[PDB]
């Protein structure tokens, strides 16, 4: 009995009601922001996350984001910036994460985070030291701060507790606080609290977004590389795979 | 009887109703971010615009930025991005325009930005095309739209009109609109109409600000280069000076 | 297959999703009033409504209220005034209406309502004359406006459709406007468009509600008469019943 | 020195800045509302309040009131009713308080409020029982909670100290609190707390709003008896003369 898809009921329902949240809280949400690659399912596994819906509570690996911004920035760039424009760029969405589920442990080569909690409290694991990328040499600055140990009563998703291992530091961020910063290259994941009344809501200002999911396949490469590259790697692969496609029936 | 400066009161007045506009709109405000710096005034001449206050609808050049984020995104680079890291980066701020006020024409060598109208109308005025660097070679991919011409009767401030002239391109934005893209190296600026009711409030998402202003003047840089390096370029010599620093008597 | 209830789950989601919605809009929601009274369905063939969902956009009578005030507001009055004290009081709730669901078509002999839209835009059909009680004087001053006539194409719930027959006023209202009083004895009812992006969602301020339903039967009566007293009056008899209590499998 | 009015640019942008702060909240504001009647300073000695200005902290009585509704609510009324349909009625308004400042104290006759704070913070300072009226036997039913002594350090307007005496009950509401009912009959005053880095901003739903002021010295009496009638009885005599006229010089 096992889901292995959404229904375009459930799928709606979440989706289209997770948009109007989203424009209450003064998000421009577009028509096509509102499609079907906005709600996300991390694995085969997690559509059992709507066994009991999204007001379960139940730890579940899935989430809704809506990117009004995914802007290469590479228009008046000295040619020689060509090979590391990657990094750069701008991306803000909106991202919609009910009570008990994640956004899956994972990093990203390229792309730098901040967040800023719009309704709700965001939970965030993390790896404060940054994935070393053999034979290369990194600039730093800043780094990552150390944050505080994870509260206890964390549950986290049937047959993927482990992908959490390594994300031992953590913060608790709420509307009106500082914005928050994931460095490229750090493990992350996160989550809205079991109890919350509400969905957590959160604005994400990043840097290029590189991915070749189902609502961007078929667009035009700013940069040669660009093509098919990918920048997003979750620990559990089975979060991989259904991150570029959800299943529908 | 021209002024030369604006009172502590009416600047903490402008400044503070502005931040606590900004939280209603709910933006992430801090007490930090409510500075000296954050109102800003373009030039000895520009003054003026406290003789009648900014409910007046006269046409001058001042607005307020309440800034909360301007990340270098430097960490996790490889080290041969650092030549071009000045181009990334991830600045999030609030910008707050009263009726008939400017935030006057100047472009940026490095910094690309984006708009989100978060409350009143925003009418941008644009070049479509980029500034010519000479000799070196640009990237290009989507550049700027060509947009529309001027509506009739956009009063200017006095003494400021040439300035405008190149900004042939022509755009108003709402809430809910898609972001918009405003390239680095296109001469902009925009302005709040006179006739509205409520102040200009956007939210902009850009790269990197580079500002050695009063609020940031004693900071750590992130690259060498970095250090006193300037990316604002007014078309108006008496613009580019006060922008840096606001006269409070 | 005609539904006659609805499940846990759906009622769950239903009210809760819109008690964030709520939130969202700045609407003062308690844990209280997140009930299993807030989502209404009225009448055993508007469960139907749950077939396709919320969000279908078919033509169902349902809706969501979150009561935040009910004050009888006895204290202070003269005894004299203890007759008539039923056509006063304050009540303050949120209503949500998904698109193209109904309040259905109906009239209070004491409460006068009026209505702010917050989000979506509300389509009110109404009788602009009151319901004569025989055998008493009424007062008069303001009456209703008359109104346009009803747009073209409006999709009424199968079975209820000449309950509608007499609400010939129309009106369309939207966040911004003027309150809308709706006078006591006056036939009404309201939908959110069919094609809206959002749910209806609109703030009433009335005189007391007087409704022995299931959130509300044990409390005290500030004045004898008060007790049992009912002032709904639903054209359709369907409506009346199931109005007081919702099926939750 | 002692200012006794206030100028026309202190009075717009009090006034218009403030029915912005309400629009970002999502008020209904209309153009009519935003009147030289909406600024209220509570006697000649208050429009000090203006020599250091409305983010100066210091204790002051004047505030500023959006009414988006004042219905009679005397149709469909049995005639009765007449001579006590003066005690129901519907008024919604928005009012906002500066810090330090406040709503003076005072008590309806007539008038029954409920308090819905949506920005800041307010401190209501009252009295528990109410004030008795010779020769006329009142209803009660849940009367006044007693609430709280007043915490330490409460800065009272100078000159107007004793005029708190009896409002020795003391509560501080937020945002997303029950709603809170001061009955008729009942001496009230509220204030922001000084160190608010937000204008206090209230939505008040209540009984109709018996008050001959400037922008209501024309309209038409539903009943007779209402012609003229006045239900404000502020505790210092100079508070109840400046309420119903700003002096803008
Ligand atoms: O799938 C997650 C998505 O890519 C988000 O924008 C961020 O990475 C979450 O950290
Ligand atoms: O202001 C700094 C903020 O609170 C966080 O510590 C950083 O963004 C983490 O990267
Ligand atoms: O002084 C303007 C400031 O630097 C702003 O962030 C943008 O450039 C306006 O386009
Ligand atoms: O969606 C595109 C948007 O409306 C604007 O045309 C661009 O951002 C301009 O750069
Ligand atoms: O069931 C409807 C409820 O009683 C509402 O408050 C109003 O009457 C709708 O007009
Ligand atoms: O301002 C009046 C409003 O627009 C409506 O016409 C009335 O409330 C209807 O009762
Ligand atoms: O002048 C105060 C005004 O009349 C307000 O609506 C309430 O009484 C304040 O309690
Ligand atoms: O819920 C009751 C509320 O908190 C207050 O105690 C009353 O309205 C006071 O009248
Ligand atoms: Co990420
Ligand atoms: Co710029
Ligand atoms: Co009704
Ligand atoms: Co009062």
């Amino acid at each position: 009995s096992a889901r292995t898809s959404i229904t375009r009921r459930e799928y709606d329902e979440w989706v289209r009601e997770a948009a109007a949240l989203g424009k209450a809280l003064r998000y421009p949400i577009t028509e096509k922001m509102v499609n079907d690659s906005a709600g996300i399912v991390f694995g085969a596994d997690q559509y059992d996350a709507f066994k009991n819906g999204m007001w379960s509570g139940e730890p579940y690996e899935a989430m809704i984001i809506f990117e009004s911004l995914n802007e290469p920035a590479v228009d008046g760039l000295p040619t020689g910036a060509a090979p590391y424009a990657e990094y750069s760029g701008l991306c803000d969405k909106l991202m919609i994460v009910h009570p008990g589920k994640f956004c899956p442990p994972h990093h990203h080569g390229r792309k730098t985070e901040s967040y800023e909690v719009v309704l709700g409290e965001m939970e965030v694991f993390y790896s404060p030291t940054p994935s070393a990328e053999s034979g290369v040499e990194l600039l730093n600055f800043s780094g990552m701060p150390v944050g505080s140990p994870w509260p206890e009563g964390v549950a986290l998703p049937k047959g993927r507790e482990s992908s959490y291992e390594k994300l031992t530091s953590y913060v608790r961020l709420r509307a009106g606080d500082p914005k928050f910063v994931m460095h490229r290259k750090h493990l992350h994941a996160f989550r809205c609290p079991p109890d919350s009344d509400v969905p957590l809501v959160v604005r994400e200002v990043s840097t290029y977004s590189h991915e070749p999911t189902e609502a961007a396949a078929g667009n035009h490469a700013p940069i040669p590389s660009w093509l098919g590259m990918h920048d997003n790697d979750f620990v559990s692969d089975a979060a991989n795979t259904g991150r570029l496609q959800t299943a529908i029936s």
